[PDB]
Formats: structure tokens, sequence, C-alpha cells
């Protein structure tokens, strides 16, 4: 960020600071699951009231409903609650984002005044998708809510959203936490230890499944497991795959990728056996399937088997750096937790002998929260496809958004 204003450098007394972070946590049974991407914004909001800051105004996604309001499943009110906590300040939590309504809450607040806005998402001017006059009046009207921006989004940071890149405020400054995380990647991502592995499991298949092709220029090997398997297999091997998670687009592109692995010498790794599911439920009926039986009509794979834990720790005890993004299976689920956490023990041990080790993304890092293997990594980041799009070697368009020195 040597090129780009940064919160150690913006004069914010008696500011209104409007602030974009990653609030994006987990949730099981309507409770947080982990609060890291909560803690880890706390440096650069107590530094904004430490600095005599008017107020903070706190905005974030949480999940993907879609540009609809969608407050009983995916409201922010329980952050707004564990922020209070982590700060040791009190937290007013605001029902929407944008309207008049909002704007008067912010427009002249009570002197060090700590505010959360409602999901940014349930707006489709955010994303906006889910209208280019609402777009800029949605744009408008954040921008009233603070005199000076700051980004700490840094798990958000490869979204070109509204609420990203779209602020009009004369400064808009990168945070502490962007700062952190664009530094620890720019130091690892250099010169990677060789061979350099990338994990890339998890439910987002769709887009991860588009960082592939350039990932395919960085790194030696790459284990392509959880819910990002299937597509290859279905592909390439003829798969029977239930109702496994499948990407019409990405099948497309499959043979392309693998003939580019190829060329590039870079060693794929896919899973062989399964845990299936006869629902997407926790306490679904379960059983085993290999490549070669397929998964029957009607059930899912939510987890590697024992022989495909064997070929991910040979692929990491090869490894002299591995960034991870993607559970290999529904670790949430006890039944569908054993990948995963064999893959974290084969981790973790590649740590103690000198593996460079980074594990970033929402949902990824709560295994770390849920092993106790936070302090067994090398680096734990709040980014997943955010950490993802840095290793493809791209500028992130949060970043980019602000302002130049
Ligand atoms: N085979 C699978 N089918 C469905 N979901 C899966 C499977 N394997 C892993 N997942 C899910 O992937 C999710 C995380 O993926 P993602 O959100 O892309 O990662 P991150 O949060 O680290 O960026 C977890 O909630 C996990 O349950
Ligand atoms: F769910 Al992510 F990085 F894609 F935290
Ligand atoms: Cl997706
Ligand atoms: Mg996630």
């Amino acid at each position: 960020l040597s090129n780009k204003l940064t919160l150690d450098k913006l004069d914010v007394k008696g500011k209104r600071v409007v602030m974009r972070v990653d609030f994006n946590v987990p949730m099981k049974n309507n409770q947080i699951t982990n609060n890291q991407r909560i803690k880890a914004a706390v440096p650069s909001i107590k530094f904004c009231l430490d600095n005599g800051a008017k107020s903070v105004v706190l905005m974030s996604h949480l999940g993907r409903p879609d540009g609809v309001p969608m407050p009983d499943k995916y409201s922010l009110e329980p952050v707004a609650v564990e922020l209070k906590s982590l700060l040791g300040k009190d937290v007013l939590f605001l029902k929407d984002c944008v309207g008049p309504e909002v704007e008067k809450a912010c427009a002249n607040p009570a002197a060090g005044s700590v505010i959360l806005l409602e999901n940014l998402r349930f707006h489709v001017e955010e994303e906006g998708k889910g209208e280019p006059a609402k777009i800029e009046a949605f744009r408008a009207s954040l921008s009233k809510l603070g005199d000076v921006y700051v980004n700490d989004a840094f798990g958000t940071a490869h979204r070109a959203h509204s609420s990203m890149v779209g602020v009009n405020l004369p400064q808009k400054a990168g945070g502490f936490l962007m700062k952190k995380e664009l530094n620890y990647f720019a130091k690892a991502l250099e010169s990677p230890e060789r061979p350099f592995l990338a994990i890339l499991g998890g439910a987002k298949v769709a887009d991860k499944i588009q960082l592939i092709n350039n990932m395919l220029d960085k790194v030696n090997e790459m284990i392509i497991g959880g819910g990002m398997a299937f597509t290859f297999l279905k592909v390439l091997n003829n798969m029977e795959i239930g109702t496994s998670l499948f990407d019409e687009e990405g099948a497309k592109i499959v043979k392309d990728l693998m003939s580019k692995a190829e060329k590039n010498g870079v060693k794929i790794t896919l899973p062989v056996d399964f845990v299936t599911a006869d629902k997407f439920d926790e306490n679904a009926k379960t059983g085993q399937a290999t490549v070669a039986s397929g998964i029957p009509a009607g059930w899912m794979g939510l987890d590697c088997g024992p022989e495909s834990s064997k070929k991910y720790a040979e692929a990491v005890t090869r490894a002299k750096q591995i960034v991870w993004n993607g559970p290999v299976g529904v670790f949430e689920w006890e039944a569908f937790a054993r990948g995963t956490k064999a893959l974290m023990d084969e981790v973790v041990k590649a740590t103690s002998r000198g593996c460079i080790t980074i594990i970033g993304g929402g949902d990824t890092a709560t295994c770390c929260a849920k092993w106790n293997t936070e302090d067994k990594v090398s680096h734990v980041s709040t980014g997943g496809g955010a950490s993802l799009e840095l290793l493809e070697g791209k500028v992130l368009p949060g970043v980019d958004a602000l302002s130049n020195i």
C-alpha cells in the first residue's frame, strides 16, 4: 500500500469515519461460530476512536441474500453484539444501511459513537445484481455517512461492489487489517518456497473454478477438493455425482485447465472416494462411494474418504509452501468433518518441519478455531477468495479504489 493512503496517515480528529469491514462471519444454529473477522477489524476501529473520530460507521455484507432483505436469515444484528465485547465500547445497530433514517442516525452523532449498519446485500445496488441511477443513489447515500472512508475489508477486497469501490469521499484509506494481510502475502508470494501447493476446496464453485487458470501459472501442485472436485470428476471420469455441487459453466473449461496443468508441470490431486449423504443436513443418512462406483442418484458427496486423505497427505508432505482456501468436506457437521480434520493434521505436521502454511477464508479459518490450530500454522488469513486472487497476481479492487498518495 506504499502508493495508497492508509489509516496511519489519515487525520480522523473530529471526523465521522465510514468503514467497510468484512463481518461476513460463519453462523450455525443462529450463533456466530467464529469471531475472527470481527476481532481482526478492532485495531482500525480503536485507532479511529483513540485519535478523536466523531464516529465510526461500520458496514458489511453477511452471506448472499442477493439484494432482498432477509433479516430473519442474514441480519448483522448479532455482530453488533459481539463487537461490543471485543471493543469495550457499545455499538448501535441500525436495521438498514441507507435511507433518510440511516442518514439522520449518522449525520451528527454523539462523540465516539460506533454504529453498525444492516447487511449491505439486502440492497441489489451493493453487488448490484441479484440499475444505474439507483446504484449511484446507493453509493451517494453510503458516502453521506462519514466525512472520510476506511476500507479494512480484506476478506471482501476482491469484490468491486458499491461499498468497496463506490464511496465518494476525498480521503479513502486502507485500514490496518488490509495492510497487515497485504504485507503478509506480498512477502510470502514474492519468492515462494517450492514445491508450492494450493489446496482449493469449499462450496463457491462457480466463482473459484474461474481462479484456477491463473493459479496454474504460480503453483507447482494443486489439490482440488471439497465441493470443487465434482465438476472435475463428472467431466474427466464420467463419474455419477448425484446431487453434489456442480458448475455447468466451469465444466466447460475442465479439460483446458487439466491441459494447462500438464503444460506447466502442475500435479493435480483430486479425491478418489467420498462420504455421501441423502440430503444436505447434519443428520442425513450417510454412505460411502468411490470414483469408480459413482455416487447414487439423490445422494451428495459431503466429505472425501480415507484414500483421498492419503493422496492429500502425500501432496502436503511434498510441499514447502501451502495456501489453503476451502474445506475438503462439510466440516461443520461431524459426519462430514473427518477429511478436513485429517488434512488439518497433515498441514500442522508440515508446519512443524518447516513448511510455510497459509490458511484463509471465513469458513476455512474456522477449521483452525475448531481444532485449535490457529497458532500451529504459519498464517491464518481473514481472506480466502481475496487471498486466491492475490495468488493469481492481481490488484484487488478494494485496494485499487483507495486514494493515491
Ligand atoms: N463437498 C462439499 N459439498 C458442499 N459444501 C462443501 C463441501 N466441501 C466443503 N463444503 C463447504 O465449503 C464451505 C466453505 O467454502 P468457502 O465459503 O468457499 O470457503 P471460505 O469460507 O474459506 O472462503 C464450508 O461451509 C463447507 O461446509
Ligand atoms: F467464503 Al470466503 F474467502 F470465499 F471467506
Ligand atoms: Cl460461487
Ligand atoms: Mg465462506
